[PDB]
């Protein structure tokens, strides 16, 4: 669980000192002076005869104009995190002001900590300065090489997903969520301000969404900022938050006045943040309106108010940097040198170059830090999970009644596994959901647990399964759902989230982040440690979407991910539940893994048990395995033709065929496929099959039918340098279906078992077998009309049952 | 340009008939008949004796929880647009309600207009019925075959951006958006409210955001409708709406009277539109706050309380069918036979089962019905644009000064050619952009137009190219620039988007639902006239995203795209822009094609200029061509090697290490390729190059180096069965980078000229060249060293220029 930190939720019950606003200023003075640094300064970091453009950097690379905001919102808050002891995480939702974050880990003493080459004096200054966004130093973004970032804002949107995920069973973390007023025109940002009435003031923690109302993104206005300011008051007042607006740098307040208004301000909001939590330990039930801060600066505050006759300072121009070049003139080099010298730098370091004892008096200290906090690095704060015995789940009427038993809806298995995981693991996993766990069939949860809803109740007759507490989240959002989980496993949790396959795609890009950021992390980031993996349980499959139609059938997550299974960084899992038993296997492969992304895809319909536990967990560490007990050839020289599989439809689909070879006595091998990247190039990845395993499992020669669950693309790209790779005729999803019966869905994509038992007589000998190809043909349009007329699928494919069943037996 | 259809924003200046509402009611019952008819019935349509279990589907498939509030919605709009003569188009947010969208174009003619064995009798009715979800019939949603559907909403969020985008240029057209409440809980739907400061009431129609505040998604409340009153009223005005709430359903009050109190409150909010509409003839620069209606009734309005001992109605137990088997018992067969008799059929269908006229005396005629306005048909509208020659766009330096010239930002070439686009056909052209129209080039339209702004206006030191009225749209949403332009080329308009290639993925599961879209009408629509293509520059790519790192560097649009590429359906390009020249050679094609999603992939970097206009042109007809002035092997015999190319970076390396196997004296071939799909197998894609052109462009039998822009899986699976596939050596993205530079984002992911020679050696004899692949090994860390000492790439990359130029 979570720890609980410093001292939670404490008023000052006093005025903020004057001596500590001093403070802020110079760490906001200091703090400017090291972004200004790490953009334009490749050596001379304190600026010393001779000072020249051979000092500049030949590109410029970062941004300055919401860096200036933050570098005075992060000096406020490390003032405020030391006066209460406030277990504090924030997020940078602008990431692209990571020299804010460089410059508060510098500052705080975590930077020097993890990095040791980079030191509190003029030649780690010099480091620092040029490291930046420097070919082999470190990103222009809050990355995750950066002490303090659980949220690098390269895609912006998440901030608040993110900082809401961050607080969920959390009830001492508060974080100040900085959102910018562009990231506010986004999507997944307008639907994660609903975010508060998901959380509970007394289980979860509690999040301070900032407004970076700076007037502009890189090359207009913002929205936010150029409507009426009772529209903008309203509309957050709409969405549950009592919004404040702090207005300051557009007129010539001194900078002394300006910190005494923000602090004054900030220890109101914080007063109100300290009656919610108390109220909270008594009344939990009642949604209380929380603080949210409009924060409105001219962007790139503090940067020159005109260069070369163009409005800087409270434009767009600032953006990137207002002034382009400081080698390309004379007159360009005085303006970065009068820029930089504002800061009046000769009062914030000594003459080592280290930052004096009075810019950093008022700073926090030890795990308070920003860069220090565990929230940060939850990897230190994780545990395994307390798992029940698998064996306790297993489908055991395939070991008494035989291979290819029963009609059960696999996810109803992993549905009663994950339940007792939140019982034996309360406050460490949650669930996820886009209005659709129970359609998932995951509700077996709702036996321990409840969705978790903080708006309003009305009936015991529609209110089931909800309470101001609980481990299950619902919103119709799959940006918020991935958003949350993420960050449930950043601070150090555990849990999963289920979605229709084709709506996968909505949080494709996501996926994409999450990815690049243990891509990063496991190659160069050894002091972060491991966090739980990013469970998906991708269900509600193609095959069986018959019902909902063309609009629902896109299995194409797998070829999305198989563009981050690079490096053997192994940061991505592909796994097929071929049944109930594989899907446990699965599941707890992935609920011990750390550093991951697992996609599971597994049916939910009716459909026949395989596999015992014990045969599911040895094919799974292999990732492919024969199927000795269906496979009619003895060796591999004995088979004719190789049926493999990957997915409950097409494994289905497969073993309906074996049948039919096995009736006209043909020798055939049955190959399964749970782990799409053990067929990856060997050359590719370490953990593949190798070719030798390859050629024994798919023989080195023999033809080979591939019934794949998603595109055949996927499987002909991976297996492009395997021996017999030419052999393979693989059949997927062909962008063919409609809303239509389970046996049509198959067929119109031309890999249904009468078409797959066609193609099989096809690729040993079209001749010998021509007449009974003819009868498989003629019986699939029959099939079809059997539908159109009667509307239900034909006794054929319907009434089936594997031939290893023992039917007899009245079980 | 948009047609000007009926009598637009016209007031009534009289109260609402009590014919014309009792005509309402009668297509609320019949609707709600047909409904429940399409989801239950395989035959027996009006429940002739004997009716029995026999008569109901097997399997009951459908959605009838949102639909008797969406067939309330939609009678009532019918009867408006027949009093006003108001060109009108819907949204129906929550498609699932399918059957709302059959029974409307039923009523009004246009189905078996469509669909002329769809009778209006007893066996058309029967037909009806049974097609509904059904194999061999027709789809569960607002599927585009269903006349008046420019809007599936099987993937919900995109109900507001396909509004917004659809009134734009649009001044006499009216669009009801029917918003979800569990929609109203996706990310695309939150900020598509916003789209109200990005269109203005004079140049553009209006769109009255229709809130379905039914209280429940799938198997929970809506956030929406458990808030405060007072916090939803807040928070549409916040957003500039006008709120108006309609509560009808939870109390006894009779139908007619909640129809007076409904046309009542429509006729008010009408008159707001129409006093907005006037105004803005004579002030456009104050933004309105636009009227909207807050929708609250119960979930499944007018099914059964009660089913089983669960409550039903107002609930979202209602959501699927509030009744789960009519064949199960006969108490539940009573249920559904009870649920049918309380519309009382009797009075809606003659003896031929054909509807009562008057049921229909009310319903608008010809192209004001729903089914029928050419909107919702937009091909019937789409002109061909007025383009410029091409000619005049060409980087004319590469003829005189040679292959390989210049340091042109190709994108800037796409910018002046659609600036003149634009100047040539106004307001049938828009360009969107997420906050990057400058960024990605594009900006040479600011010289004929500007961005459309109405939010604030402060001061011409910063409002630079904005007017409350322009061809330019941009907000920080790539989600709303795909929404809005998506529903400009349905309703028969022109335009393009530009993006950074890795936010593309962003936008992923829209591409997937317009390609979807685009593939059902190519296969099984023939009455949906062709719309203009979906145009997306795909620029600031991965490349030469090395000023903002690892985040920016995601190119799988392509492998994204190759999931849509089935059935020779022929609806998705993917184009790399060699140089400007090919860019506008690519340009003037996906200008003049219908029906496509184009990515458009070009860098907008400093670059040379390889191709000719015509050269550009020929090797894009084809998709891959031989560069005969760039080969040193005259033939394919002759070859030891091919270098293979897709996109502008890849092309620069594959040029330079041609230049340095040359010194060594290699015969290779030099391949371009300008269209990914040109290499789809030959039995899969009747475009693509045969088998025949394929082993003459990269022989039949030499080691092809073929460097790609992308992840290097998208060839591997595109060429499976070529000729000579086996002999592919493919580079591409390998999910390597950082903030750095240009040479060490090609090298740290092996596709840097050096590491391409060395390759090409490598392929032809590893031994005879062992020394000189050692030595590029070398220079490749002396040229990565160098960058870290100086903070700029070594000029033996910087400075390099094909030998084929004239440098003097
Ligand atoms: C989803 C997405 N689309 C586009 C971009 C490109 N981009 C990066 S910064 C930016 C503007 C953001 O402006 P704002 O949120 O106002 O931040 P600030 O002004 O504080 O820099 C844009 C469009 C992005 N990072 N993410
Ligand atoms: C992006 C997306 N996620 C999830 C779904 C699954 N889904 C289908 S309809 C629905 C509930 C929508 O409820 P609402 O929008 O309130 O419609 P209504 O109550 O009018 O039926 C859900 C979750 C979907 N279609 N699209
Ligand atoms: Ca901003
Ligand atoms: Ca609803």
């Amino acid at each position: 669980t979570s720890p609980v930190i410093g001292t939670p939720w404490k008023k000052l019950n006093a005025p903020v000192s004057e001596e500590a606003l001093e403070g802020v200023d110079k760490y906001w003075r200091v703090a400017n002076y090291l972004s200004i640094g790490q953009i334009y300064l490749r050596s001379n970091p304190l600026m010393k005869e001779p000072f020249t453009r051979e000092d500049v950097k030949h590109r410029l690379v970062g941004h300055w104009g919401t860096t200036p905001g933050l570098n005075f919102l992060i000096g406020h808050i490390n003032r405020f995190i030391a006066d209460h002891g406030q277990n504090t995480v924030i997020i940078m939702g602008p990431g692209h002001g990571g020299p804010a974050g460089t410059s508060q880990s510098y500052l705080d003493g975590t930077y020097t900590e993890t990095f040791p080459k980079i030191t509190k004096d003029e030649a780690g200054l010099q480091k620092f300065f040029r490291q930046f966004s420097y070919p082999g130093g470190i990103p222009s973004h809050f990355a995750p090489e950066t002490p303090g970032s659980i949220h690098e804002g390269g895609e912006l949107g998440y901030a608040l997903s993110h900082a809401y995920g961050a607080i969920m069973d959390n009830p001492s973390l508060f974080v100040p969520a900085i959102v910018g007023d562009g990231e506010a025109e986004t999507g997944p940002l307008a639907t994660g301000w609903q975010s508060n009435k998901l959380v509970n003031p007394r289980t979860d923690g509690i999040v301070l969404p900032i407004l970076h109302l700076n007037g502009y993104k890189i090359a207009n206005p913002t929205i936010l900022s150029r409507i009426s300011d009772e529209e903008l008051h309203e509309f957050f007042h709409g969405m549950g938050y009592e919004p404040y607006e702090f207005v300051a740098g557009f007129d010539d307040e001194d900078h002394m006045s300006i910190h005494r208004r923000f602090a004054e301000l900030w220890e109101t909001i914080w007063d109100e943040i300290c009656d919610i939590k108390a109220t909270a330990q008594t009344d939990n039930v009642h949604r209380p309106f929380y603080p949210m801060l409009i924060f409105r600066t001219p962007k790139g505050w503090t940067c020159p108010k005109y260069i070369d006759g163009k409005k800087t300072e409270g434009s767009w121009r600032s953006h990137q940097v207002p002034l382009a070049s400081a080698r390309d003139t004379e007159a360009h080099f005085e303006v970065l040198k009068n820029w930089l010298e504002s800061y009046k730098p000769e009062e914030l370091f000594d003459a080592n170059g280290a930052v004096k004892d009075d810019v950093l008096a008022f700073m926090p200290k030890g795990e308070l830090r920003i860069g220090a906090n565990p929230n940060a690095n939850g990897g230190v704060i994780r545990n395994d999970l307390k798992l029940p015995n698998l064996e306790d789940y297993e489908v055991k009427e395939v070991a008494e009644y035989g291979h290819g038993w029963g009609q059960l809806e696999a996810t109803r298995t992993l549905g009663a596994y994950t339940r007792d995981i939140i019982k034996n693991n309360p406050r460490d996993f949650r669930i996820f959901g886009p209005d659709e766990t129970a359609s998932n069939r995951l509700q077996a949860s709702y036996e321990v647990t409840n969705k978790q809803w903080d708006a309003g109740y009305i009936s015991d007759e529609v209110d089931e399964h909800m309470h101001v507490s609980g481990q299950v989240v619902e919103q119709l959002s799959e940006h918020q759902m991935e958003g949350f989980l993420e960050a449930y496993l950043l601070t150090g949790r555990h849990g999963i989230w289920s979605s229709y396959e084709s709506f996968v795609h909505v949080i494709d890009s996501m996926l994409n982040q999450h990815a690049k950021w243990l891509e990063a992390t496991v190659r160069e980031i050894p002091w972060r440690k491991p966090i739980a993996s990013m469970n998906l349980l991708v269900s509600s499959h193609v095959w069986r979407q018959d019902h909902n139609g063309f609009s629902h059938q896109d299995p194409g997550v797998t070829s999305v991910l198989l563009n981050k299974c690079f490096h053997n960084d192994h940061v991505i899992g592909i796994y097929f539940a071929t049944d109930a038993n594989m899907l446990l296997a699965i599941a707890e492969k992935c609920y011990k893994s750390t550093n991951k992304i697992n996609a599971i895809i597994a049916g939910k319909q009716p459909a026949a048990t395989w596999l015992t536990l014990d045969e599911a967990r040895a094919e799974l560490e292999k990732g492919a395995a024969a199927w000795d007990w269906a496979s009619t050839a003895k060796n591999n020289d004995e088979a004719e033709v190789v049926l493999a599989a990957a997915g409950d439809v097409p494994t289905q689909e497969i073993m309906a065929a074996s049948d039919k070879l096995k009736e006209l006595g043909v020798k055939f091998k049955v190959v399964n496929v749970a782990d799409l990247l053990s067929l990856q190039s060997a050359k590719e990845n370490d953990e593949a099959l190798t070719d030798e395993e390859f050629a024994d499992i798919f023989t080195a020669d023999k033809p080979v039918l591939f019934a794949y669950h998603s595109y055949a693309h996927d499987v002909r790209g991976l297996i492009y340098d395997r021996p017999n790779h030419d052999n393979f005729n693989v059949h997927g999803y062909e962008e063919e279906g409609s809303t239509t019966t389970p046996y049509d869905m198959v067929r119109v994509n031309r890999i249904d078992r009468y078409e797959l038992t066609a193609e099989a007589l096809r690729m040993i000998d079209a001749d010998k077998y021509a007449d009974k190809i003819d009868e498989l043909e003629k019986f699939r349009d029959e099939a079809f009309q059997f539908a159109v007329d009667n509307g239900y699928d034909h006794p054929d494919y319907t009434d089936w049952v594997y031939s290893g069943v023992n039917t007899d037996k009245k079980g």
